[PDB]
This record gives structure tokens, sequence and C-alpha cells, in this order.
């Protein structure tokens, strides 16, 4: 269309390999994945351990491919729970080389356990938006909905 080809250039060429939450104190790896949880157009699943909602902190990464060059690769997330947007994240990785595989790791700190909702409440009402930009072009936006089991 009229907004940028590239931005489906971008979307073609792009690829995300695998992704990891981890412990962030320890390192442990509580949860793996391999598919495309950026593919737009159809609701994702993901299955988590309920575990991880006993972590003070989470390292998540991201390893991707892609044949484009982005200059300033970033993506938003608005956290929904039954439709209400809880949190809004922001994570920029920068500059992609074209034709690169990327390993993108980010920290994302726990709310107090005396704070946060049970596992029993959250799974399958808890919907991940994120939008894929480069600086200001929009490349895909992608839904998961989360189950913690
Ligand atoms: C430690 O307690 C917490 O913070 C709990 N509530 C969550 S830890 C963090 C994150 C997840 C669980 C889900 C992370 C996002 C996923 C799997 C999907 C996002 C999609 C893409 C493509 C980045």
């Amino acid at each position: 269309s009229a907004k940028d080809e590239r931005a489906r250039e971008i979307l073609r060429g792009f690829k995300l390999n695998w992704m990891n939450l981890r412990d962030a104190e320890t390192g442990k790896i509580l949860w793996q994945g391999t598919e495309d949880l950026s593919v737009p157009g159809v609701e994702h699943e993901a299955r988590v351990p309920k575990k991880i909602l006993k972590c003070k902190a989470v390292s998540r990464e991201l390893n991707f491919s892609s044949t484009e060059q982005m200059e300033k690769f970033r993506l938003e997330q608005k956290v929904y729970f039954k439709g209400q947007c809880l949190e809004e994240w922001f994570f920029e990785f920068g500059f992609v080389i074209p034709n690169s595989t990327n390993t993108w790791q980010s920290l994302i700190e726990a709310a107090p356990e005396s704070q946060m909702m049970p596992a029993s409440v959250l799974t399958g009402n808890v919907i991940i938006e994120t939008k894929f930009f480069d600086d200001d072009l929009l490349v895909s936006t992608s839904r998961v909905r989360l189950f913690y089991v």
C-alpha cells in the first residue's frame, strides 16, 4: 500500500527463530519456544510455567533473523487483561545489519507477589500485543494469548 512497501519487505525477510524466559537472578531457562510469535493476523498462544510468577525479574531473549536492514529496530508491548491495558513496555534493539541473526535480551522487572495476581486468574485472560517498528515504520503487529501452566 501507500505506507512503505519497505515495511512489507522487512516483514517478509524477518523471522523470530526462538525465545527464552530466564530467571534474571540465577539464569535458569524457565520457558523456551521456537514458534514465530511475531507472525501477524493470528492469535498465537504461549503456555509458560506458573513458577515464572515467582521470579523477582525475568530476562527475555529474542533470537531473530532479518534479510532487510533496519535503522532503529524496536517494539512496543501492551499487556491486556480482559481488554484492559495494564502495562505498556518499550524496548529498543537499534541498528540491524542486513542478513544478520541476532539475540536480543531484555530485563522485565516483576511486581511484588502481594501486588501480582494469581496464575489461576491470569491464565487465558492475558493478551500481549507487540508492535514491531523500524523507527516510525510499523513492520507488524502480533497478539499472543498467555496461559500459566
Ligand atoms: C516474574 O513475574 C512476571 O513478570 C510475570 N507476570 C511475567 S514474566 C514475563 C513475560 C512473559 C510470561 C511473556 C513474555 C512475552 C511473550 C512470550 C510473547 C511476546 C512476543 C514477542 C514476539 C516478543
